[PDB]
RNA sequence: GGCCUGUGUGCAGGUGGUGCAUGGCUGUCGUCAGCUCGUGUCGUGAGAUGUUGGGUUAAGUCCCGCAACGAGCGCAACCCUUGU
């Protein structure tokens, strides 16, 4: 089950990877082929794992689970922030403070102060 | 009862000793700006981060990214005088 189709996935160009100086050998199984120094991701595996995460998140939301969105790259901060505020979900987009999850009691004081 | 003259009883009485046992008070480093704690994280262990680098100020006064998030004694203010 999917909503986003392969053709428009190619149009968006999500299959592109990094150069030959950064590829992790543990990602060889994912890697299909390299053309002009850029790797191509396996779209079948991508769709299957997207489906897996799809039912996982469906069950999590049905059972009442909370998911935090994390992203700091400049090119996605605005998009993540807009989507999170439209969907009413807590999010972080600009800076990740050290030990925010392992240390929640201390920052509870900061939240109460705010 | 108060007070004390003669006997003592305990005992008063000592600027006699011990600031290498002490209380309190005081001088210098220096009116220098440095010195700590809670949680977390890392390593086994004595431990490290926070307190690193750049900029700025008389000052750990402040800004920027960084496993750090906060707080404390200090710094300035609140007190006196002098200037209208
Ligand atoms: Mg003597
Ligand atoms: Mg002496
Ligand atoms: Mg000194
Ligand atoms: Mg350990
Ligand atoms: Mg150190
Ligand atoms: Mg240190
Ligand atoms: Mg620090
Ligand atoms: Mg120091
Ligand atoms: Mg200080």
């Amino acid at each position: 089950m999917a909503v986003v189709t392969m053709k428009q996935l190619l149009d968006s160009g999500a299959h592109f990877g990094h150069q030959t100086r950064r590829w992790n050998p543990k990602m060889k199984r994912f890697i299909f082929t390299d053309r002009n120094g850029i790797y191509i991701i396996d779209l079948q595996q991508t769709l299957t794992y997207i489906d897996k995460a799809y039912e996982f998140v469906k069950e999590t939301v049905a059972h009442g689970g909370t998911v935090l969105f994390v992203g700091t790259k400049k090119q996605a901060q605005e998009s993540i922030a807009e989507e999170a505020t439209r969907v009413g979900m807590p999010y972080v987009n600009q800076r990740w403070l050290g030990g925010m999850l392992t240390n929640f009691s201390t920052v509870h004081k900061r939240l109460q102060r705010l």
